Order: C-alpha cells, then sequence, then structure tokens
C-alpha cells in the first residue's frame, strides 16, 4: 500500500501548455500587451530555446519521483504563503445547530465525539479504510488515499521564510496518546490511553469535566498564547522561537505538536445562531475577547465544540483537501448516532490521573508579540465580509434534466453574476482533483473561458438585442468548453501544474528570472479574483473559507437535489467586493439560466 502501481502524474507537450496559456489569456489583458506576450511565448517556446531545456529536465524529474509537482505545489500553495492561516488559508466546516440544555450535554457531545475520533483512528492505522474508487465510463479505477494518514499525524511549523509539513516521527514506542483540550484559553493534556486500555465515552466525560473545572478557575489562569498561532508565519516564526528559549514552553510545544487534534470548547456567543454566525466562530473564533484564542491554527484538525451548541471543524489545508476533509467528518458524525441499545459499551475504569495543564514561561517579549497579535487578528474579524446564501429555487436533479452538469453549470453562472456587475470576466480558479495519480493533490480549471465571455456577452449586454435561440446556443458552447477543461485537469493534461515547474526548475537553474514568468501577463493569471470549489456533502454542513486576494472572492459550493448553498467571502477593505451583492448576483444568474433553458 505505498500507490507505487498507481499512474504517474503525467507531464503535458509544451506546445499545447504554451497554446492553452494564450487562449486562456487573450480575452483578460489589454491587446497591446497581449501582443508582447505572444512574442515572449514564441521566444520561451521556439526549437532549442528555454522552454525545450526546461521540458527536457522535468521528464527527467518525472522518472526519478513519484510526482513531479508535489514538493513545488505543496510550498507554493501553502508552505511559502506569509499571510495568517485564519480566513485566508485555514477553511473551516460547520456542523448544524446542537441543542444543549446545559454545560453537561455539551460535554458528552464532545466525549462522543472523540470517541469516534479514536474509532476512525483505530481504522486507518490498522488500513482498514474501504480505497475510494473513481466511477468512469468503462471502468473505474482507485484513487491516492495518503491525505487519509495525515488527517491526525501532520503539524504546520511556521518558519521565517517557509513553513514546515511535519509528519509525527511515530518512531516512539507505544506511548500515551492524547489530545489537547482548549478551554477559556487553557490548554490541557487528555491522554486517550492508560495501560493497554483505551478511555471509554464515559470515561472522556469524566476527564472533560475536570477540565472544564480547572479552566473556569480565575485563580490560575495563563496567558492566550494560542492567540499567536494566529498571527502571520514570520511573526509567528519569531514569536515562536522566543518562546523555545525556556525548557518548560518546549516541553507544552512539544505536547501540542504531537496530538491526534484539538477539540476547542469555545464559550457561548451572541445573537441569533443562523448559518453565517456559526461560520465566522469556526473562522476566527470572532476575537480575542470572544473566542479567539481557544485555538492553535498550526493543528491540523480543530474541533469546536461550543457551550450555545455551534460545532464543526476548522482545518489546516496544507496536508489535505476538501474532499477528503469531508468524508472524514461524515463517518464521525454518522457513528455518533449508530446502533446502540446493548449495556453501557463503556469501561469506566478506577480513579484516572486528572488531565494536566500546559505551562508557559512569559517574558516580555512574549507580551509584546501578544498584544501585536491581538491587534492583527481583530482586523482579520472587521475585514471579513462573508454570507451563507441559500438558492432554494432548484438544484442538481433540474440541471441534470437539461443533460448538463451541475458542476460546470454553476461555475458557467458564476461567470455570469460577476459580469452582470463588473462587466468583465477575470482568472479564476476552481480546485480539480488528480488523486488518479500517485501523491495526487489538485490541479486549476479556468472556468474564465472566450466561450463563457461570449456567453455572458450575450444574456446581459443584448437587452432584447438577439434571439432566445441563440443564448441557448452560446450556454451549449459555454458548458462543452467547462466539461472540457475538466475532463482536461483531472486527467493532468491542464496548465497551471507544468507552468509552476518549469518556472521553479528555472529558478534553479537561471542566473536571472525568464522573461516569460516575469511578464506581467503571466502574474496576472495567477491573481485569482474569483477562488472556488465544489463541496457536496450527503447531510446537515457546509464548508467555507476566504479570498486568496485582497480584491478577491472566495466562493464554496454545495450542491443538493433541490437547493445549493453558497458560501461567499470577500474583504471590506476592498471597496469594488461586496459578499451579498456578489451572492444575488449569482442568485440572478441561476433565474435567468433557467428561464432560457425553459425557452427550448
Ligand atoms: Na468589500
Amino acid at each position: 500500500w505505498e500507490e507505487l502501481d498507481l499512474p504517474k502524474l503525467p507531464v503535458p507537450p509544451l506546445q499545447q501548455t504554451l497554446a492553452t496559456y494564450l487562449q486562456c489569456m487573450q480575452h483578460l489583458v489589454p491587446e497591446e500587451q497581449f501582443r508582447k506576450s505572444q512574442a515572449i511565448v514564441k521566444r520561451f517556446g521556439a526549437p532549442g530555446g528555454l522552454g525545450e531545456t526546461l521540458q527536457e529536465k522535468l521528464l527527467e524529474r518525472q522518472e526519478k519521483t513519484a510526482n513531479w509537482v508535489s514538493e513545488y505545489w505543496l510550498n507554493d500553495m501553502y508552505l511559502n504563503n506569509r499571510l495568517a492561516l485564519p480566513v485566508n488559508s485555514s477553511p473551516a466546516v460547520i456542523f448544524a445547530r446542537q441543542h444543549f440544555q446545559d454545560t453537561n450535554d455539551q460535554l458528552r457531545f464532545a466525549a462522543c465525539l472523540i470517541s469516534g475520533v479514536l474509532s476512525y483512528k483505530t481504522l486507518l492505522d490498522s488500513h482498514s479504510l474501504p480505497t475510494d474508487w473513481a466511477k468512469g465510463q468503462l471502468s473505474g479505477q482507485p484513487l491516492c488515499m495518503k491525505q487519509y494518514y495525515r488527517l491526525f499525524s501532520s503539524y504546520r511549523l511556521p518558519g521565517h521564510t517557509q513553513d514546515t509539513l511535519v509528519a509525527q516521527k511515530s518512531s516512539i514506542m507505544p506511548e500515551p496518546e492524547h489530545v489537547i483540550v482548549a478551554c477559556c484559553n487553557q490548554f490541557f493534556v487528555l491522554d486517550v490511553v492508560i495501560n493497554f486500555r483505551r478511555l471509554s465515552e464515559g470515561d472522556l466525560f469524566t476527564q472533560l469535566r475536570k477540565i472544564v473545572k480547572m479552566a473556569s478557575n480565575e485563580d490560575e489562569r495563563l496567558p492566550p498564547i494560542g492567540l499567536l498561532t494566529s498571527d502571520g508565519r514570520s511573526e509567528w516564526a519569531k514569536a515562536r522561537t522566543v518562546l523555545l528559549k525556556d525548557s518548560t514552553n518546549r516541553d507544552s510545544l512539544d505536547m501540542i505538536e504531537r496530538c491526534i487534534c484539538l477539540v476547542c470548547l469555545d464559550g457561548p456567543g451572541t445573537g441569533e445562531l443562523s448559518d453565517t454566525h456559526r461560520a465566522l466562530q469556526l473562522l476566527h473564533g470572532g476575537g480575542c475577547s470572544l473566542n479567539g484564542a481557544n485555538r492553535w491554527y498550526d493543528k491540523s484538525l480543530q474541533f469546536v465544540v461550543g457551550r450555545d451548541g455551534t460545532c464543526g471543524v476548522v482545518c489546516e489545508h496544507s496536508p489535505f483537501d476538501g474532499i477528503v476533509l469531508v468524508q472524514c467528518t461524515e463517518h464521525l458524525l454518522k457513528h455518533m448516532m449508530t446502533s446502540n441499545k446493548k449495556l453501557v459499551r463503556a469501561d469506566s475504569v478506577s480513579e484516572l490521573p486528572a488531565p494536566r495543564r500546559l505551562r508557559w514561561k512569559c517574558s516580555p517579549e512574549t507580551q509584546g508579540h501578544l498584544a501585536s497579535s491581538a491587534e492583527k487578528l481583530q482586523r482579520i474579524v472587521k475585514n471579513l465580509d462573508f454570507i451563507v446564501y441559500k438558492f432554494d429555487n432548484y438544484g442538481k436533479t433540474f440541471i441534470k434534466k437539461q443533460k448538463y452538469s451541475p458542476d460546470g453549470f454553476i461555475q458557467v453562472a458564476l461567470q455570469l453574476a460577476y459580469y452582470r456587475l463588473y462587466q468583465r470576466l477575470v482568472p479564476t480558479y476552481e480546485s480539480a482533483s488528480i488523486r488518479r495519480f500517485q501523491e495526487g493533490r489538485v490541479d486549476n480549471i479556468r472556468s474564465a473561458t472566450p466561450e463563457a465571455l461570449a456567453f455572458v456577452q450575450a444574456m446581459t449586454d443584448h437587452k432584447a438585442a438577439m434571439p432566445a435561440s441563440e443564448k441557448l446556443q452560446l450556454l451549449q458552447t459555454a458548458m462543452q468548453a467547462q466539461t472540457e477543461y475538466t475532463v482536461m485537469a483531472i486527467t493532468g493534461m491542464a496548465i497551471d501544474n507544468h507552468l509552476l515547474a518549469l518556472r521553479e526548475l528555472a529558478r534553479d537553474l537561471c542566473k536571472e528570472p525568464p522573461e516569460m514568468f516575469m511578464d506581467e501577463t503571466y502574474l496576472m493569471s495567477n491573481r485569482f479574483v474569483l477562488s472556488t470549489s465544489q463541496v457536496p456533502t450527503t447531510m446537515e454542513m457546509f464548508c467555507c473559507y476566504g479570498p486568496v486576494v485582497p480584491n478577491g472572492y472566495g466562493a464554496c459550493y454545495n450542491p443538493q437535489p433541490e437547493a445549493i448553498t453558497f458560501c461567499i467571502s470577500s474583504f471590506h477593505s476592498c471597496k469594488e467586493t461586496s459578499s451579498v451583492e456578489f451572492a444575488e448576483a449569482v442568485g440572478a444568474s441561476l433565474v435567468d439560466m433557467r428561464d432560457l433553458c425553459s425557452s427550448r
């Protein structure tokens, strides 16, 4: 089970990648600028030029590695990003609002959840989790499962210029496995194993009760160290290095760096507990004066079990993508109601030892860093413009009856929504899984196609100028284009990863940065004003995340049979963006598109 037999990620032909690149950008940049890029690309791709030299090096790389883009992609997409993890990088999954009449109901839920995680982790450790299969026209095929084995064994260490993804060095003989429980910004070690025994749901309940009792005590409250994990990666690397000066912090950091996951017992919030309100809390906790410090962003999974019923999971994106995260969470949720009745179962034981509180040595430097982080987090809280928009007019069954793909249909709509608001399309990003190949993560589908441009123009720039007969046909060619790019991407023939490798190979072999990658056209192509992804679920929950550029949007959608849930974000600091206006534009676009299909 090392996936050595899975197909290796393909390396696309050079001329095809360059040709698709120019075609994708033409309608997105000024005529004058485009003409220069054509010359730049021609020089780059000429016989015996830089491009062919690099391509030859890339093929060499493909033979020597399991996946030629892994290292490059992991650094470019996550580890090199200097922005704070909250909102900018770490996505959150929000569960249904829970009903807790008192603390004990909240703790039983948490206890049941932890128990489910130990069971799920048991299936993994013994390789009993069934292999995911991809449905195909003539057959199916196994998908890479590497992401699952990083769910509970990963930690993201901050670095001054580049972060590090650490794979828990489980080379240490059997020892006390544990989870970290965050309460009132205090962190506690909760051992899940004592002797050859695994704690029962009842025991966990008993242990959590002691934690809530000790954390509630104001007499011995420690500083909210978790706040430091919410800052810029370079700031946190500096603050963390200051912490390492004392043996006490060194021990506490180690415990956190070797836990299975975090369980955050958040305090009650104010206001109506609407989908939007609950999302805001999972995304950033509401700042350090609410739940923003009751966190530790370097850890992959942080389960949140709030007193008022707000529950969910915030996760660090570098080790795995949303599809795998959702499969894990669904398996966990379903088993919390199993089945148972018876008786118881549981166991418881004794008498078990009390859960231990992690200590910290706080100096004047650290105190300075805490105040900086606090202000920094508030800016993020105030800057996030977010909304959970539920489109209930229709969903998958309607789109399917029109013989169109629900994903492509929704992507075309998003292009229409953007056009009717800005009268132009922009470089768009849509996550596409390449798990068919060894260590496969994702590549990009560029939905802002020439065909989509033609469709949106006829839909809003006509004003009764043309028949529904034509509009209906332009939509067809646009849908065909989406489907085509989608198949190109999931089969490893897209352009993003290919260009990324050529660029990095050039950085490592060329004394001076190539004209090809300094070209404004190229830089613009990688500024995704519209960042999107589909995260479908079979139950009451949804995933959400922030924009990847200051003047951008983040759009995550969940397609249901009779409805579609849209999670939209943007920054208040950018006057030209508004999450509510864009959501309503998406709605309008879906209604306009249905009326068009009805006119057939
Ligand atoms: Na804005």
